[PDB]
């Protein structure tokens, strides 16, 4: 019980995790493309919870062997991950198919903590289909907050941006009222960089983003 | 015991989450125009640091009518005042009093701008209805983007939140309030959202939109 | 009852000066292998293994080169970020005072070197000798933070940008990571140009505090 100040009259500062920081475990993580395609990536996404907001980094790495091939990248690099830290109740929201959650700090309900809050997102969070294609471009967002970045990789990538664009989405089908987090990212090259769809383009170029850091509302 | 100073995540909040009040949140508008809209405001203090999140609902029948909203933006100002009860004259948009979720009844007075970090970097605004001020003219800021959802026809295609703290002349404190200028654009294809002919109840709704400054 | 030990606790460090009062003693790596004196205040909160952070920076014409036009180039300038700078001083390539920890027990300050794992290959290497300005371009990655600096009458600052990555000095006694930091402020042409002679030396620019966030140790 409580003290000179009660201990829930203080928020907890939760700490959840998904995914691998290593990148040793190989490129499991999926992502939906524009056009109908797809990749399959390699993620780290590290979650607090304070005072009912969300802030967490996502970390992103890639190659091209396990991206699809065909177009130009520098014309055209684009995907769509889904967060689902209530996979474990809600495994057909886990679009992206991450591993469960790892709570570092509170209960085994913490994940609960870290879906988009209700009230505020109910009219800003995206359908998304339970299909391969359920890609959604960020112009298609109902709201999106941007956060800017540029990642590294193989040396003629020649990046020159990145951006990541946040929006809550739900799921067509699914078993929970809950929101997941939707994330676009958009990541440009300039003209002579190399073509990462290309067949011409060994499979171990890859990219790999910092760890982009991103706030939205919890639960 | 050794948690003397193991800080304490204070929160407080302001405005309507359900966006079931009408809109009478006002802003500031270029011209000398106004608008009248709803909000949300949902501020955590951790270290001293304010991290907070922002919110606006608006209509164009409670936006002022006249003009091309795609040919100039769309441009609204606010000014947050958490410390409204003690100084009522630089609560400018009106909201109503905060609601403390975690922490004393003192709480607002931490969400007051960090007076030695912007007695540089804050504009003094005035007291009357063209308070609005461009985010050219602010003595320093820090941007956050966005992009807002809406009515069909709006086309929006991006938004950026400029945070700048603030003082009002006739004031009953030297407290820092937060100002905020929006910028929300569109494509060449979208709704005037400024036209008489517009229905009145298109609308636009930003996400949360998260930004953080230097806490009292 | 509930134990200090579960409970992730918020520490706070801070380095430089919040009034700048001190002068401007923080050496500031630019372009063409110049170099620049500015003063500085940042203040970084740990709160549950993510550093949020704030910076801010004051400058004057008089203690930034001579030389060039800052409407052409911008005003583009690296600090080192280096909160564990007592146990490594040869990491602290722009040489700031030891943090102050206002949050914490005395080895706070390396709950603040960036994460080593999460930035492993997302980390620059900075010159060992002599001027280490790098360009973002030619980071290994950065996360970017937009702003406005306010300065004086005539600078008509038109934007800024805080381009965030990680840091080692191999020298280093530590594998610590300490953060750099380049800052790129935009002028229209009608500016003043902060490299010139003919400017007063009491020309100034300050940022507000940018803040940002990178994950910690
Ligand atoms: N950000 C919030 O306000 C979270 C609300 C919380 N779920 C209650 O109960
Ligand atoms: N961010 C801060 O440094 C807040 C300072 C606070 N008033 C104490 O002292």
């Amino acid at each position: 019980l409580a003290l000179k100040v009660s201990p829930t009259q203080t928020p907890l500062t939760r700490i959840i995790s998904m995914g691998n920081n290593l990148f040793d475990s190989g490129y499991e993580i999926f992502a939906s493309c524009p056009q109908n395609k797809a990749a399959k990536v390699a993620g780290y996404v590290y979650l607090t919870s304070v005072g009912g907001l969300v802030h967490g980094t996502i970390q992103i790495k890639a190659t091209a062997g396990y991206w699809f091939t065909g177009g130009n990248s520098v014309q055209e690099i684009r995907f769509g991950l889904v967060l689902c830290p209530f996979s474990a109740r809600d495994p057909t929201a886990n679009l992206s198919g991450w591993p469960a959650p790892v709570v570092w700090s509170g209960d085994s309900n913490t994940p609960l903590y870290f879906a988009a809050n209700a009230i505020s997102y109910t009219n800003n969070r995206v359908n998304l289909a339970v299909t391969g294609n359920f890609y959604k471009e960020e112009t298609e967002l109902p709201g999106y907050t941007r956060h800017s970045f540029c990642p590294t990789g193989t040396t003629g990538m020649n990046f020159t941006g990145g951006n990541l664009y946040v929006c809550p989405c739900t799921v067509n089908t699914g078993a929970t009222t809950l929101n997941a987090i939707y994330m676009v990212f958009v990541i440009t090259q300039s003209a002579l960089g190399t073509n990462f769809f290309a067949s011409n383009t060994p499979p171990n170029t890859f990219f790999l983003t910092p760890p982009i850091p991103f706030t939205y509302v919890g639960a």
